[PDB]
């Protein structure tokens, strides 16, 4: 593995979205990471839809939260999932409007990250690609973050509420960091990144319910 | 059309009321006992499946922490397979992983779920199915403290699942429509552990909002 790895610099992340007011970041997370996978299986990096998933992973609540896995187990069942183009964010829960047409991508299942073993998900990372992880994002302190390897002990581990994705990791001026994709805009944090502090004991949660899709 | 009535227990589709003790893993009795009625259904024979393999082996949920039951039925889906009762006993606390593959009992194709909020159409497939998997509102003190009747509390709510049970049937009684419910609070709750929970009263307590069942 690595001592650093960033996935934007290949090509394997997407520009940086803005969920809105809806409860949506399982869903960006999700299509985070199934869009890396995609970009490595086919060579194509395309933005995939969180609104499809928002309407039909029937498992999780569209704008009242939901969580990763049953998202790629929904686009595993379902045999597809549409790209962006086909079916649009619009920020609110719809019912079910996926297009086999518009279909862009596919999944094998999923693999979950054994819960707190950033180690784990430092291999993933390097190995597999984009992740996606669940952290504490309640703080003000990470809301406001604007540079640097964010850290707080006031993030609660046990406190899990807020689905981005690990594109990448490495060191800032001896500080290890987890490279972070929000799905908050391009304004929020670093032109829509946070840097999150690695090794510092799984800080704000971050190794706790990480998952990759298979494809 | 569906019959007036359905009573999967008279056709032997239904093992005993469990009791979950105070582990939070009312989903995994639901799960279990929709297993077990397919697993009737389709061999003939009834048996008792494993509560605790789903409680210690699926990743998904929390264990005693609580979880849901298309979670379950994917794990033994994806597992290929899941222990006899036997084989695989209930200690109502999170344990280790202990799957035997040599105890496996059932396997499951998958799941389907019912349309949310149509208690017409989970009538129609506690018909054409057996047992259906679901989940309501049993916070109410009514709930805990049911003796018999048909159970109705219009303060029941619909958004708040918390508890997951299972609809072996359907009727109606003194005029009142109801879905018979087994539990898995023990023999001395409610009814001999049964509930009868008020059907198309506009979708009391949320009875058809998260119903799924096991595919076989
Ligand atoms: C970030 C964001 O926009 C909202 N946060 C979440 O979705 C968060 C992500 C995890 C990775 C920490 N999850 C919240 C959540 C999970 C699950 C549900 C839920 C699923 C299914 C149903 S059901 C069975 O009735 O259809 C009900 C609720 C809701 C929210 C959490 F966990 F609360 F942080
Ligand atoms: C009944 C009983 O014994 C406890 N109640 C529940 O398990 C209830 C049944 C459903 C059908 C309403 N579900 C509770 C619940 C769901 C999910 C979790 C949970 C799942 C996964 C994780 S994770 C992300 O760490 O893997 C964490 C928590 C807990 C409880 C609910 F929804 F709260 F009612
Ligand atoms: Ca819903
Ligand atoms: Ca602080
Ligand atoms: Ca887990
Ligand atoms: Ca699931």
């Amino acid at each position: 593995a690595p001592d650093s790895v960033d996935y934007r610099k290949k090509g394997y992340v997407t520009p940086v979205k803005n969920q809105g007011q809806c409860g949506s970041c399982w869903a960006f997370s999700s299509v985070g990471a199934l869009e890396g996978q995609l970009k490595k299986k086919t060579g194509k990096l395309l933005n995939l839809s969180p609104q499809n998933l928002v309407d039909c992973v029937s498992e999780n609540d569209g704008c009242g939260g939901g969580y990763m896995t049953n998202a790629f187990q929904y686009v595993q069942k379902n045999r597809g999932i549409d790209s962006e183009d086909a079916y649009p964010y619009v920020g609110q829960e719809e019912s079910c409007m996926y297009n086999p047409t518009g279909k862009a991508a596919k999944c094998r299942g999923y693999r979950e990250i054994p819960e707190g073993n950033e180690k784990a998900l430092k291999r993933a990372v390097a190995r597999v690609g984009p992740v996606s992880v669940a952290i504490d994002a309640s703080l003000t302190s990470f809301q406001f973050y604007s540079k640097g390897v964010y850290y707080d002990e006031s993030c609660n581990s046990d406190n899990l509420n807020h689905a981005v994705l690990a594109v990448g990791y490495g060191i800032q001026k001896g500080n290890k960091h987890w490279i972070i994709k929000n799905s908050w805009g391009e304004n929020w944090g670093n032109k829509g990144y946070i840097l999150m502090a690695r090794n510092k004991n799984n800080a704000c949660g971050i190794a706790n319910l990480a998952s990759f899709p298979k494809m």
